[PDB]
DNA sequence: TACCCGAATTACCCGAATTACCCGAATTACCCGAATTACCCGAATTACCCGAATTACCCGAATTACCCGAATTACCCGAATTACCCGAATTACCCGAAT
DNA sequence: ATTCGGGTAATTCGGGTAATTCGGGTAATTCGGGTAATTCGGGTAATTCGGGTAATTCGGGTAATTCGGGTAATTCGGGTAATTCGGGTAATTCGGGTA
């Protein structure tokens, strides 16, 4: 799978990491963990989600 | 692509960005909502129009 | 890369001049005009502030 | 056992190679030195750890 | 005694089997001679090395 | 005058019985036939070239 | 003296690295030549087997 | 009568003497106690036997 | 009476003159002494056993 | 008119060389009767006595 | 005197006539010859003699 | 220039939701020289695909080897007896004629 | 029938070495029976031999990955402010005309 980071993403939507973190948190952004607990994101599904496709 | 929240896209027209949203509304701007229903406007969109270059 | 826009009524005031006749002064073409997607212009500032010093 | 370099182990996470090294260092993570001294992961125990199976 | 190819070398280290060769002259693992040419490393000690045993 | 079968003489150098069967037909090992045919090769011959003593 | 020095199978079987049943079928092939122990066996003239082990028909 | 000693026999058949003996015994071969029991045999017979001629 | 000399008894039994003689003493034999100690063998008893009958 | 032998006789008699018969005569053992060329000659009584064993 | 025949002569000594006829044409025995040719020995001449006294 | 009139577009008030920016702790990204590993490349040594042939191997049955203490038999030996060895002289045995 | 008489071949003198033999003693052999390995019949499964093509590994080189370690940049966390959402009513602007 190819991963983005929440600075990756926060671009893409224009917000703050952050809000991608509470984004995630709150259901909305299947995530993965980093060992060191850091988050990432499925590039996909973030695509999916800005060419709006639900 | 580089987008502008509609704060931006507002002070870039001298305009409340109420109406930044109605345009959008009416499909005068193409629009890109954030996963919490917020708008985001394509700068390159923008640019184009202050230019006045119909799209 | 911003410019600064102002207002017709804006604009004006600062004549102490009628919007209705800014309107003159842009389809004359003696000032800049900016159109809102709406129609309504909004004007250069850096133009304007330049007229009063009288400075075409 | 099928084996990974550190280059791998670190695109699947996101991660900068010199980071997987930290992990392992740390022992978040099996490492199997080569005779040179680069390190080498067990692909097994990586991909249990994205879907977050410690 | 029981023995590997160099490419059966390699893929245990996950390394090139070029590179198994440079170990070899480097006196890092035994090699064996056949009577072509072609190095065949002692199963024994490759086993002990992947463990972490000199 | 102890020998040793292709298929065990080629155990020992992790070999094919067609490779050891080059050799005695290229001249490098010591081939003893037998009523049938099958080769069949001087025991230490092989041994003393496992260490290198042509 | 007059007497022909013998192997037995199992010997013969040893030079050529070689399974007894298998000498035992070069005899019944002809490639050997078999003698008869009252009892069965076959016996071979260690001569002849001595000569093959350096190729010479 | 040119006669053998059980040794002499077995060693033309490469054969240990106590089968040859075993042979006398089961009336394979012609048998020539000495007073004391101990068994000769008939060089003839043998040197047949060898050759593969039954009698 | 035909007269059989010991080396005579002794190579139609295969066996040694001396034998013979402990046959002469162990009274299986009748044995007629020459003039000077030798003893000769009555030819008739000695076929005799040959045959086997005593 | 003593019933008399030839050495020849005599030998044949022991299983002998005629030659050794002689030795026996020259050194005793026997009673010879030569005769008017030189040959011996031996009493039959004697000899077929000492073939029973009795000196 | 008293006498006897060649042929009595010869038996004695255990000896072919021929050999008496010869002793006496050798001149060792004392012959009488009938009318008619044939001799005749001293039987007391011939018996001084087997107990051998010349 | 103003100020005149429909039609339009734009600027506020709001309550609820969303997202920005704040502290510090912790994880992570590239920094560098130095070493290790991946590929790029021809002459050569190996590894399997193939059918005919040889060898290895599985089976109950019979034959052959080697266990033992007792008995008989083969040599090591020194001294006497006996076998053949040489020429020359003695004996037997082969033919007619007579006794 | 024997002898005379007469010419061989076989025997027996004479004397001297090899060869047997006698007499007694010790290691090798054969004797009388029992138990485990080897061969004895034929048949199937595995190895090898003859020759042919592709993948590996032998020879040496430059670029990339990785190593050891050390600051900045990011991302963990919560916790208020400020934007934005969605709906509603007046203010400004748009397009022209006359004093």
């Amino acid at each position: 799978e190819p991963l983005l980071t929440p600075a990756e993403v926060a671009t893409m939507f224009r917000v703050d990491p952050k809000t991608v973190t509470r984004w995630a948190k709150a259901g909305k952004l299947t995530s993965i963990r980093t060992l060191g607990g850091h988050r990432r994101y499925r590039e996909a599904e973030v695509r999916a989600l800005l060419a709006g496709i639900p």
